[PDB]
């Protein structure tokens, strides 16, 4: 008998597709395309698969926080061209490859803090640049969305990402 899109695992709601909370250990299968949220935060998602949210196409809010991210495939966001708010905090991210965000023109707030940003490897320079051309939609969260530049932190020193000089970066130790 017809049952509807929802992941099992996930609740939903006709805007929102929750799957926060729940010890996810990957991306459920079966995400419904005419959802507009999508909470995939405070999970243990190690990796995403290339092409998970390829139709997902009216997408707006993306939660990935607190999950065990360690690389974004490049072009894992290139069909989110509506996506306005994407939260990437209190993940295990060390860079962000090259043109990753080249397509998320969108974009109101994005959450970046609480990631060890490895910022000796030369890689860091494209999240480096990219922060430094769009400082008013870098986020942090105090209560509410708060601008601020500086809150993607270098792992260990604490210097802000968007204060990295390529001269202190090596590719070679990467």
């Amino acid at each position: 008998h017809h049952s509807a899109g929802c992941p099992s695992q996930c609740s939903c709601d006709q805007t929102l597709v929750n799957c926060q909370n729940i010890r996810l250990a990957s991306v459920p299968a079966g995400i419904p395309t005419d959802k507009q949220r999508l909470w995939l935060n405070n999970n243990q998602i190690t990796k995403l698969e290339p092409g998970v949210f390829d139709h997902l196409v009216n997408l707006q809010q993306l939660y990935f926080n607190s999950n065990k991210l360690t690389a974004i495939p490049t072009g894992v966001f290139d069909k989110l061209t509506q996506l306005t708010q994407l939260d990437l905090n209190d993940n295990h991210l060390k860079s962000i490859p090259r043109g990753a965000f080249d397509n998320l023109k969108s974009l109101t707030h994005i959450y970046l803090y609480n990631n060890p940003w490895d910022c000796e490897c030369r890689d860091i320079m494209y999240l480096r640049n990219w922060v430094a051309d769009h400082t008013s939609i870098v986020m942090r969260w105090d209560g509410k969305a708060v601008n601020d530049p500086d809150s993607a932190k270098c792992a260990g020193t604490n210097t802000p990402v968007r204060a990295v000089t390529e001269a202190s970066t090596s590719p070679s130790k990467c």
